[PDB]
């Protein structure tokens, strides 16, 4: 919060507004600017081609000194988002930088669809099967897709 999170956040919206993402969603759920909602559809040649997928996103009252929270809403099949939603990628953490952007943020949850990091799994099995079977993962995480993201 404070005056200096409030006025980057809004200036991130502004960004993000003038230079609309490719087919991905991104604002504040109603009045509270320190509450916001994503929506990311599925890559076109992914196994997730289809599928939209929700997300929530929580500024910290320090923000951009602090990471955004981050979590999927919509149920995936992937290694490295576990069914709380919960996303295992390092710029929301130890790799967080005050130069980063929601915008960023999402291009880079963009590429974990694409490329997932089977090295560093949040769900042991998903990374397995990708490293050791991916045409089964691709036809599973299509699977989810069509039971949860459509």
């Amino acid at each position: 919060r404070g005056s200096m999170a409030l006025k980057r956040i809004h200036k991130e919206l502004n960004d993000l507004a003038r230079d609309p993402p490719a087919q991905c969603s991104a604002g504040p759920v109603g009045d509270d600017m320190f509450h916001w909602q994503a929506t990311i559809m599925g890559p076109n040649d992914s196994p997730y081609q289809g599928g939209v997928f929700f997300l929530t996103i929580h500024f910290p009252t320090d923000y951009p000194f602090k990471p955004p929270k981050v979590a999927f809403t919509t149920r995936i099949y992937h290694p490295n988002i576990n069914s709380n939603g919960s996303i295992c990628l390092d710029i929301l953490r130890s790799q967080w930088s005050p130069a980063l952007t929601i915008s960023k943020v999402l291009l880079s949850i963009c590429s974990l669809l694409c490329d997932p990091n089977p090295d560093d799994p949040l769900v042991p099995e998903i990374a397995r099967i990708y490293k050791t079977d991916r045409e089964k993962y691709n036809r599973i995480a299509r699977e989810w897709t069509q039971k949860y993201a459509m």
